[PDB]
RNA sequence: ACGAGAACUAGUAAUAAUUGUCAUUUGCAU
C-alpha cells in the first residue's frame, strides 16, 4: 500500500465544465481513465489493472 | 476509454517636427 507524490513544474488545466474553468484537484474518474489510456497505448494487458486496483482521489 | 479533442494575443504603424554654442570685451602699462 504505497502512495505517490506528484510534482509538476508546469501549469496544469484540470477542468470542470469549460476550458476557461480551473480546478485544483481531480478525482479517481480522470485518474483511472488516464491509467487505462496509457495502459492501452503501451499495449499491455488490461484485465489485471481493471478489477484489482483501488485508487483514491 | 482524462468537460475531452482541433486553436501562433496575431496584423498595421517609430522618437519624430522647428530650433547657430552664440552676444560684448586692445597681448596691454618701461
Amino acid at each position: 500500500t504505497k502512495v505517490f507524490k506528484l510534482s509538476f513544474k508546469t501549469p496544469v488545466h484540470f477542468g470542470k465544465k469549460r476550458l476557461s474553468d480551473g480546478e485544483m484537484t481531480i478525482t479517481a474518474d480522470t485518474l483511472f481513465s488516464a491509467l487505462f489510456i496509457e495502459t492501452l497505448q503501451l499495449g499491455k494487458d488490461t484485465d489485471w489493472l481493471l478489477n484489482d486496483l483501488i485508487i483514491s482521489d
